RNA sequence: GUUCUU
């Protein structure tokens, strides 16, 4: 039964590879708007898990965003609304 | 492939 919430102006940014890197994901995100953070996601000894979150200031149509194709070093990026479920 | 993280 669906869980969560989904969190305004964030967008999830999964297929995060490790040839990749937050900065060159943040300048392009800056198209959009002003960019509150990336976060990416790591297990407890700080290994990526291959997915974050990119978020705004100002309001985003997020529907929108995720529409777009970005690719880095060879990958294109997998979108989608951000979702929070439930040290 | 959906977040502990001022
Ligand atoms: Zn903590």
């Amino acid at each position: 039964l669906p869980e969560g919430k989904i969190m305004p102006n964030t967008v999830f940014v999964g297929g995060i590879d490790v040839r990749m890197d937050e900065t060159e994901i943040r300048s392009f995100f800056a198209r959009y708007g002003s960019v509150k953070e990336v976060k990416i996601i790591t297990d407890r000894t700080g290994v990526s898990k291959g997915y974050g979150f990119v978020s705004f200031y100002n309001d985003v149509d997020v529907q929108k965003i995720v529409e777009s194709q970005i690719n880095f070093h060879g990958k294109k990026l997998k979108l989608g609304p951000a979702i929070r479920k439930q040290h």
